[PDB]
């Protein structure tokens, strides 16, 4: 992969990432191609030195395994460095405010990666930070880089995004992942059909669906609400994207039996982590893409960091 | 051409840093000049490779945001590395002593950065370590690199340290920052006047004032106590250095209204974190330098690290 | 700095997986790495490679020396912390392994459960290095301990070694006894512990063939007798593993008390007056009161230098695994 170019995505340069609404179809494709080239070079064992002497600081005010780790790994694999700031042993225990904490890490860093239980926390950070801030999850609001890596996953597994039927399953109300993903998909691609599969209490919120109505209508995107993985859903979906019940903010299980109803050419996705909604019996199935999904996330996050800091 | 552009301060080579007392006026000017050269290169986007293959290990037995992070960032910006040792998950929980803990990190590292709630813990660490130890705060004692970066901030903001009138405000008793700062300023500069602004119970300790007796007399420094931030203090001070009540170790509030009495040209400083003593209404004021102070912190710690390890 | 080829791309689980030739090639590579680092040389061997530590229980030396080792090879570290991870959202151990496996070149794993490493092995593609699995094994400890003996005394064959303290729960002495006996011609091993904390059968029995055919003497005592002090070339002593005895049961109370009450195993300056001239005192660390600070000034106290040999052995290991 040594002869592949790594052109940064210019429209991302020096900008904070807060929403899936920020990106055009052309940004996304260009991030996909960049991530793909990142993957090729890293897998061939090539050493990248694009971000030498640039610092990423993670500001994680809630738990994370994948998002924290992929961002760190992505930064390192670009030749960058990470300052390992941790909230629990910080000067917040001395009474420091969220705003002063952002200002503090912003003094040392080239980019901040921020996750916070309050939906409004990243606007607050944005209002005081000089350097780009990447939204790693703002309460039940959004998770725009998950959306990007999820789309990368779809494109690499199935070969296209236009024309798919996708089921978003589980806690759609509190799932910031499915908020960002639906936005990113409906705004930039010709989705055929979206199954919104959730108990009534946990349906996709109105504040996500409504701003999309113009695009849903002009592109003819079919939106179908269910409360179960019916036979129809199992048989038409090219992607089953399922989610964890977001317990910390307070049928639909996929197992191998349920999987014998699925199409030959489809993928099962989950942003992770999972509880019982997604059975380990599915893990050996080639259509299980939720592990590969995590590796795609590192390479997308490399495409993003390089584009922001180039 | 490092030895022209970033000459290390030779006097610091291979030595621990424990007190503001160990530095001459010439050391401080050499560090300031090296620090602002660090700043010039980093701000222009130049990558430093001075300390590749060298390791800094933080040993923080109390909370920190600024001191930990700026040391980690400074190390990284010099091309060096950090081993992220955390006290809370260490073999101290198996009953290891402080001395054994120090020998352990001393075995792997080139330099240790230590913050500890006990005043004598730095001297206990020195009696066993082979490599330099940088005192990042020892109980209510001293914070010597804070005094260095505070002095860089004064010099860079105002142009001069000789001849200033400075107010040290808040919890002067337990304020390890004002202990070191007063030492550093009075031993090496001809300060016109110091205001110590605190009720008697939180006044500057006698063990700080007494040993400065010779310098106070020889340079004719004026020193007054007040119990409040009076109009006279407001109108005469070039530097308002304010501090947090160190609650964990047991009117003077600056706000926009009080700032209406300040000189047109002066700075408000605070080593941070702040509580109610320094109102956010001050933040927009050009004289508010307590955010820029954090960034000088990084560059001073670059100058220090490079000098210790060159 | 030639990598030891047998280690390439392989997980490290047990002291049993190494040959004599493996051990000497690691020793020589470790000592070659020490030469260069001490001379101030910078190594770029693993630039762009990532090590992720997965520690589910406490560590100072193993965690820090793996990180430092990785760094001094030019490699990098992703500082994954269990306490603030998605484990709190209910993620299983398996799914945790697969997660960090997606980003890393090698995982260094310590877990209070003996079978956890094997479970990690069954899901991960990249090599896993056992940094301690319960009271089970600590394979890189045994390797660095052997480097220490070799560097300090000059030779491993022919030694008399006392293994002292909590031998029941001591994963270090488990790995070390296997490594030594499988691959060296040991003259004598003193198993010095109270009965309640003696070396387990599941360690000794698989070694019995080698013990017998090599004619290795095994002597059990519950004290540091004159005989042990005068004969031993190495006194390898251990901490009582209190955390393996947190049940509040009578079985646990008896085991915990026996360390001091049913044995006489403290090493202090007075005791060291009985030791030979050419020998070393070792301890994987951390220590409590079983190894007195009055021994620290003795040239025969090797337990601090042992930590430094540890960093160099771990460099030789990481480089050999990842080359
Ligand atoms: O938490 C979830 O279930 C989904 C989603 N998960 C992630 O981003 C992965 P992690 O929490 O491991 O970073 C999130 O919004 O945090
Ligand atoms: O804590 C204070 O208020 C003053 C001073 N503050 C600092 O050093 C900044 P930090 O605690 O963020 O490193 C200290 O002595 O800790
Ligand atoms: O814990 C002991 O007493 C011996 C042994 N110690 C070590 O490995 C050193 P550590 O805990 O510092 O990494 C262990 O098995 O953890």
């Amino acid at each position: 992969g040594s002869m592949l170019e790594l052109p940064p995505v210019a429209s991302l340069k020096g900008k904070s990432i807060t929403s899936a609404e920020q990106f055009s179809r052309a940004d996304i494709y260009a991030l996909i191609h960049l991530a793909s080239a990142m993957q090729r070079k890293i897998d061939a064992g090539e050493v990248l030195n694009l971000l030498q002497g640039r610092i990423m600081t993670p500001l994680f005010f809630e738990d994370s395994s994948r998002t924290f780790s992929s961002f760190c790994a992505a930064m390192i694999r670009l030749g960058g460095s990470v300052v390992n700031f941790k909230v629990e042993a910080s000067s917040i225990n001395k009474g420091e405010t969220l705003a002063d904490t952002i200002r503090t890490l912003d003094s040392y860093s080239d980019v901040l990666v921020m996750r916070h239980p309050r939906q409004d926390a990243i606007e607050e950070a944005l209002s005081v930070a000089q350097h780009p801030i990447l939204n790693a999850g703002n309460g039940a609001g959004e998770h725009p880089t998950q959306a990007l890596l999820d789309t990368l996953t779809i494109h690499s597994e199935l070969g296209s995004v236009d024309g798919i039927t996708i089921a978003l399953i589980g806690d759609l109300k509190m799932g910031r992942t499915v908020h960002s993903l639906l936005k990113l998909l409906v705004r930039n691609f010709s989705i055929k059909c979206v199954f919104l599969v959730a108990p009534d209490a946990l349906q996709m919120p109105q504040d996500v669906l409504e701003p999309l109505q113009h695009e849903i209508a002009t592109k003819g995107v079919i939106i179908h609400r269910t409360h179960a993985l019916t036979d129809e859903v199992m048989q038409k979906s090219d992607v089953l994207y399922t989610t964890r019940l977001q317990k910390e903010r307070f049928d639909i299980t996929i197992d191998a039996a349920r999987m014998r109803l699925a199409k030959e050419k489809m993928i099962v996705m989950h942003p992770l982590p999972r509880n019982d909604e997604l059975s380990t019996t599915v893990d050996a199935d080639p259509r299980a893409a939720y592990f590969r999904q995590m590796r795609y996330g590192m390479f997308m996050r490399m495409a993003i960091l390089w584009s922001v800091l180039a």
